[PDB]
RNA sequence: AUGGCUGUCGUCAGCUCGUGUUGUGAAAUGUUGGGUUAAGUCCCGCAACGAGCGCAACCCUUAUCCUUUGUUGCCAGCGGU
């Protein structure tokens, strides 16, 4: 469902940030000054969206491992339901500084995650005492809280969808070095560099993120067939 | 000129590494910060993610109960004193 303007101009995706907070590189994607707040010009959003949608489909058509990034609070579970529905990965909690570039080490910690889920899959934590077992639920729970829906990755992904390029620039900086293409919903408060397939507009509204993630969930599910 | 061995800082809680990242570089980050602890003890957060020597625990003794055994050990309950 590649939206054009209908529910786009109804959820508040045009919006942006204060003229006190705007980043100078967002000059071309601007139209509006409603009460000293920058409004994105949608005329170069939907075409840019569809071109990105096309390339995201190309990756998914060749069985590309798509990895989302919706780390912030008001996107947490939103990205999660919009990820496991399209059988792809996601980064909903704090990004582990040095995840992809430091894959050599995190791979071993994620190996531990599969192992720990094993004793809790059939129930063999009760072999030892309760408090000691309570300890392994603390680690395991925190382990699946951070590296949950990424445990079945197998290596480096190909499609990195990220929300709020300025707040999650760490993921972008790691995806720049590996030549891995990254797709971001760049806010007027963010920076378009680092990301090749930039998409201007808002990323703060809860309704708005469902518009983006909803549309991309479709592109992958059609590229699988 | 040394090995082995010991003292001291001090039984003070600190000392480092692999990988990644930042800086031309020495190095830094991790090991900073908010709390907390006898203790980088623990939690949360964090360009850091894990790991090692350390603190703890495991060790011996002491403090209560229990089982087994009853001599040269023991004396309640019964005889003889």
């Amino acid at each position: 469902a590649t939206v054009s303007m209908r529910d786009m101009l109804k959820a508040g995706v045009h919006f942006g940030h204060q003229t006190r907070y705007w980043n100078p590189k967002m000059k071309p994607f601007i139209f509006g000054a409603r009460n000293k707040v920058h409004i994105i010009n949608l005329e170069k959003t939907v075409p840019m969206f569809n071109e990105a949608l096309a390339e995201l489909n190309k990756i998914a058509s060749r069985k590309g491992k798509i990895l989302f990034v919706g780390t912030k609070r008001a996107a947490s579970e939103a990205v999660k339901d919009a990820a496991l529905s399209c059988d792809q990965f996601f980064v909903n909690h704090r990004w582990l500084g040095g995840m992809l570039t430091n894959w050599k080490t995190v791979r071993q910690s994620i190996k531990r995650l599969k192992d720990l889920e094993t004793q809790s899959q059939d129930g063999t934590f009760d072999k030892l005492t309760k408090k000691e077992a309570l300890m392994r639920t603390r680690e395991l729970e925190k382990l699946e809280n951070s590296l949950g829906g990424i445990k079945d990755m197998g290596g480096l992904p190909d499609a990195l969808f990220v929300i709020d390029a300025d707040h999650e620039h760490i993921a972008i900086k790691e995806a720049n070095n590996l030549g891995i293409p990254v797709f971001a919903i760049v806010d007027t408060n963010s920076d378009p560099d680092g990301v090749d397939f930039v998409i201007p507009g808002n990323d703060d509204a809860i309704r708005a993120v469902t518009l983006y993630l909803g549309a991309v969930a479709a592109t992958v599910r059609e590229g699988r067939s």
